C-alpha cells in the first residue's frame, strides 16, 4: 500500500533530492539507495511492505548485503527501515541462507560504520532479528514485533521499551525518521569542544541533589544540566535497566555519551541488566565518542530469586569495556561510590582519563556500618547485646564523618581533582578536550 | 599449614620447577614461575595463613607484576585463590590495587590463557578476580561469599556449578591442581591432527541416536564417541545452561573445542543462557587458535522466565557475532534437525562455517514441515471441514517434506557441503579441520 512504499519512506528519511537508487526497482521486497542526512553521505534500505508483507527473499537480501558492502567501502553510516513478516517461507533454505548473509554483513560492519535501524511496521523472524544486530534501534509506535518458540506480539510502548532491544521509541513514523536522522548527525558530525560555550552553560548542578545523602533522587536532570541546554538528550533504553542511564548528547556542540547511575531505581545499584552500560561503552569506544561518567553507586544487586550469575558476568563485561576503552572517559563522583562497583564505574585503576569529585563525595571500600562492624569486631563482640547496635551506629557515624572523603582520595590519587560543582560542565569539557582522541 | 602458598604452588607446578618471582613476605601473595609438564607457566597463590589471605597493596602488586611477566613471556598464568577480599584497614589504597589486578587480567585477556583454581574461601575481589579469567576450577571445599550493600555463601556443589561462573568442579584440592595442569596442556600443547589415529577410533555414532526423531537423548555419548576414547572431555559448566554442551578435548591428539546442542534438556533448544554459554566458549577457542567441532540438533530457541525474550535475543546476537567473526576452523555436523534462526546461529555457512556435514537423515529447514504447511496452505486447511483438516494437513506435510528439509536439497543450495556415513564421522571431522587454514573464515 502507498504509505508503505519503500521509495516514499526512503524519500522521507533522506534530504530532499538526495536519493540515488543503488539498483533497479523491482519486486524483491527491498529498495536500497544512497542519499544525504543533513549533508552526510548515507546508505539506506527499506523493506517493501507492499510486496508479500515485506517478506525477505534471496534477491531482496542480496540488495541489503550489496548496500552494506557499499557502505563499508565508502565508510558511510547505514540505515535500515523495517516492515517485514520475516523470510519468504516458500523460498525455503535459500531464503534462510540469504537472511544469514544479511546478518553476516551486519557483523562485518559492526563497530566500523554506524548501523541504525528504524522499525516502522510489522517485524518478525529475521526482520525482527536484523535490528537486534545494529547499533541503535528506533521504533515507531505503530511497529509490531512478533517472535515465537518452536510467544510474543507487542508494540514498543507495550513491550520492547522495557526489554533493552529497542533504544528509542518515537512519537510517529515521521518522528522516527527525524530521530534516525539526528542519530547519524551524532555519529557523523561529532563537532568539537568549546570552552566558552561550556562555561556559559555552567549551573550549580549540585543543587539538583536532595538534602540527605541517604536518600534517592532522579539523576536525569543532572545529565540534562551537564549537556547543552537546548539540544536533546537521546537516552537509550530508558525503561530497561533504569538504575543506569545512558545516551548521546552534545557538550558544547561535541557529541558525547553519558552514563549515570540513577538512585531513583534500586538506589542506583548496579545489577545484571544495568551492567546496558557495557554495550553503550563499546558503542562510543567504537566510534570515537568521549564519555562522561556520573557516579553515585552504593554497590551491586542479584536478580529475581537472589541469583548472582547475571551480575557477576555482566559486571565482568563492564570491567572489560572500561578497561579496554581508548576514547576519553571522565568520571564525576557526585555522592557515594563503594567497592567493586566503584572499580567498575570508570575508576582510575581501569585507566579513567580523569576523575573529578564534588566536595561532599565519598569513595570507600564499603559502607561505614559494614566497615566498622569489621574493624571494631572486638568491642562489638564484647558488648552486651542490648547496647551492641547503639555502639555500632555510633562507630558508623564517626567513621563516615572522618573517613572516606575526597581529600584522602586526592592524596592516594584515585581522584584527580575536587571541583566546585558550579563548574561541573566546564571542568568536564576541559578534561575531555585535553585528552588524546585515543589511548588510555 | 595446608594453606601455605609455597606448598600449594609446589603441588601445582612440576616438582623442582618452582622459582619465586620475589622474596616471600606477609603481603598475602606468593608468585612464582615453573613448568607444567614442561611448559613454562606463571602462577600466584594468595596466602590464607596471613589475614585469611586478604588482599592488600603489596600482594596485589605481586599479582600485577606476575601478570606483566607472563604477558611479556607469553606464558599462561594460573591464580590459586584463598582470600576474604581486600584488606579493609588499607582502605582506598587496597581498593585501587584490587582494580589494578583486574586491569592486568583485562590486558591479558585473549592473549595468554588465564586459569583460576579456587581452593578456599573467596570473597570480594578474590571471588571476582577468577570471574575475569578464562577457566575457573573449583575445589569442593572452596566457598564463595558474595553480598549486596540478601547475600550468598556456598560451595561449588550447592551454588556455583549451576551459575556459569565455575567451569569445572573437582573432586578435591589436589585433583583441582591436576585439572588446572591439564588445562594448561590443552591450551599450550595443542598437538596436531592424525588421520590414522582418527580412523581407528571411528564407530557408528548414529547408533547413539534414538530410533525415533521425536524422542530426546543425551548428546554427551556422541561427543565422547567423537573425541579420543581414552582422553578426558573437559566439559565446561555442565550444570549451567544444560541444553548446550561445551568443552575441550582432543581429536586424534589435537586440542579441539566442542559445542553440541543437548536434546536431553529443553529439546536441545537455544535460549538465553545456552546462547551465552556458547558465545563465550567460541570466543575463548577463537582467541587461542583452538579449532571447533559443532554438533547441531536444534529445533529453535526459547524465551526466559515468564516468557521473557530480551535475554535470548541479546545473547543470541553475541552467539551470531562470535561465529561470524571466528577465524579458527569450525566444522558443523548436523545430526538430526536444524531449523530457522537457530540454524543460522549454530555455525551456519552464512556465518562462514569452514565445512558443514550432515548425517543422511538430517534435516535443514526454516521450520518443520507441519508448521511450514500450516502457513503455506492456510486457506485450504481453514476451508477444509474439521473432520478432514488433520488428514489434509499431514498429506500436505508429507508432500512438502519431499522438496524441503532433506540434505539433498541442502547440498544443492550449498548450505551443507557433504552428506557423510556416520561410521566415519570422527575421521571426516578431523580431515575437514586438518585441511582448513589455521586462520580465516
Ligand atoms: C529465516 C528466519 O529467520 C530468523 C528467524 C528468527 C530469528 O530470531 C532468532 N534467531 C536465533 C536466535 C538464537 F540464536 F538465540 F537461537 C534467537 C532469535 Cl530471536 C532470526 C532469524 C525467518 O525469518 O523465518
Ligand atoms: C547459587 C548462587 O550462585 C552464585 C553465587 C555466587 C556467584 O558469584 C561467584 N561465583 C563463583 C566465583 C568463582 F568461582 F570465580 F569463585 C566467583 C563469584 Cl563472584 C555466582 C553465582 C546464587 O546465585 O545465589
Ligand atoms: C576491594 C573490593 O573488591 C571487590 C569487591 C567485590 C567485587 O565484586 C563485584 N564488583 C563489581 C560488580 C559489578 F560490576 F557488577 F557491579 C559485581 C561484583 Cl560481584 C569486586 C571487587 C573488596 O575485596 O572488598
Ligand atoms: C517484553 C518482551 O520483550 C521483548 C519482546 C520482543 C523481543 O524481540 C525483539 N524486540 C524488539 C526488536 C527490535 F526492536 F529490534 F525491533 C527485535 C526483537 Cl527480535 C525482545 C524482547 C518480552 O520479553 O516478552
Amino acid at each position: 500500500l502507498d504509505p508503505r512504499d519503500p521509495l516514499l519512506r526512503l524519500s522521507n528519511f533522506f534530504d530532499d533530492g538526495s536519493v540515488e537508487l543503488l539498483h533497479e526497482r523491482d519486486r524483491s521486497g527491498v529498495l536500497a539507495a544512497a542519499g544525504t542526512v543533513n549533508g552526510v553521505r548515507t546508505i539506506a534500505f527499506c523493506t517493501d511492505g507492499t510486496v508479500m508483507g515485506g517478506a525477505m527473499g534471496v534477491e531482496g537480501c542480496t540488495h541489503i548485503v550489496n548496500a552494506y558492502d557499499t557502505a563499508i567501502e565508502d565508510q558511510s553510516p547505514i540505515v535500515g527501515i523495517w516492515h517485514s513478516g520475516g523470510a519468504r517461507l516458500a523460498e525455503g533454505v535459500r531464503a534462510l541462507h540469504a537472511v544469514g548473509q544479511v546478518f553476516e554483513a551486519m557483523i562485518r560492519a559492526s563497530g566500523y560504520i554506524p548501523q541504525i535501524s528504524v522499525v516502522v511496521g510489522f517485524a518478525a523472524g529475521g526482520a525482527a532479528y536484523g535490528p537486534a544486530l545494529t547499533d541503535v534501534v528506533v521504533m515507531a509506535p505503530e511497529s509490531r514485533v512478533f517472535v515465537t518458540g518452536p510467544a510474543s506480539l507487542g508494540g514498543p510502548e507495550t513491550h520492547h521499551k522495557k526489554s533493552g532491544v529497542c533504544h528509542i521509541v518515537a512519537d510517529d513514523e515521521l518522528d522516527a525518521y527525524d530521530r534516525g536522522r539526528r542519530l547519524v548527525g551524532l555519529f557523523c558530525q561529532q563537532g568539537h569542544f568549546d570552552r566558552s560555550k561550556a562555561e556559559a552553560g555552567d549551573t550549580d548542578i549540585h543543587a539538583l541533589l536532595p538534602e540527605s545523602s541517604r536518600r534517592a533522587y532522579d539523576v536525569r536532570p543532572i545529565v540534562t544540566a551537564i549537556l547543552d541546554a537546548d539540544t536533546p538528550f537521546d537516552e537509550f533504553q530508558a525503561n530497561w535497566a533504569p538504575s543506569m542511564v545512558v545516551g548521546l548528547g552534545r557538550l558544547s556542540g561535541r557529541t558525547v555519551g553519558v552514563l549515570a547511575n540513577n538512585p531513583l531505581r534500586l538506589g542506583g545499584c548496579l545489577n545484571s541488566e544495568s551492567a546496558k552500560a557495557a554495550r553503550f561503552v563499546r558503542l562510543c569506544d567504537a566510534f570515537g565518542i568521549p564519555l562522561v561518567v556520573v557516579v553515585d553507586v552504593p554497590g551491586y544487586l542479584p536478580g529475581v530469586d537472589q541469583e548472582w550469575g547475571g551480575v557477576v558476568r555482566r559486571g565482568a563485561k563492564l570491567l572489560h569495556a572500561f578497561g579496554e576503552c581508548t576514547v576519553p572517559r571522565v568520571t564525576l563522583v557526585t555522592r557515594k561510590t563503594y567497592g567493586g562497583a566503584y572499580i567498575a564505574m570508570n575508576s582510575r585503576s581501569l585507566n579513567a582519563t580523569k576523575v573529578f569529585a564534588w566536595p561532599d563525595a565519598e569513595v570507600a571500600v564499603m559502607g561505614a556500618k559494614a566497615a566498622v562492624g569489621i574493624l571494631h569486631k572486638k568491642k562489638l563482640a564484647a558488648a552486651p547485646e542490648h547496647e551492641r547496635e547503639a555502639l555500632h551506629d555510633q562507630l558508623a557515624a564517626e567513621h563516615e564523618r572522618i573517613a572516606g572523603g575526597v581529600d584522602s582520595a586526592l592524596d592516594i590519587g584515585v581522584v584527580d581533582e575536587k571541583i566546585d560543582p558550579a563548574h561541573t560542565r566546564s571542568k568536564l569539557t576541559e578534561a575531555l578536550a585535553q585528552a588524546p582522541a585515543r589511548r588510555g
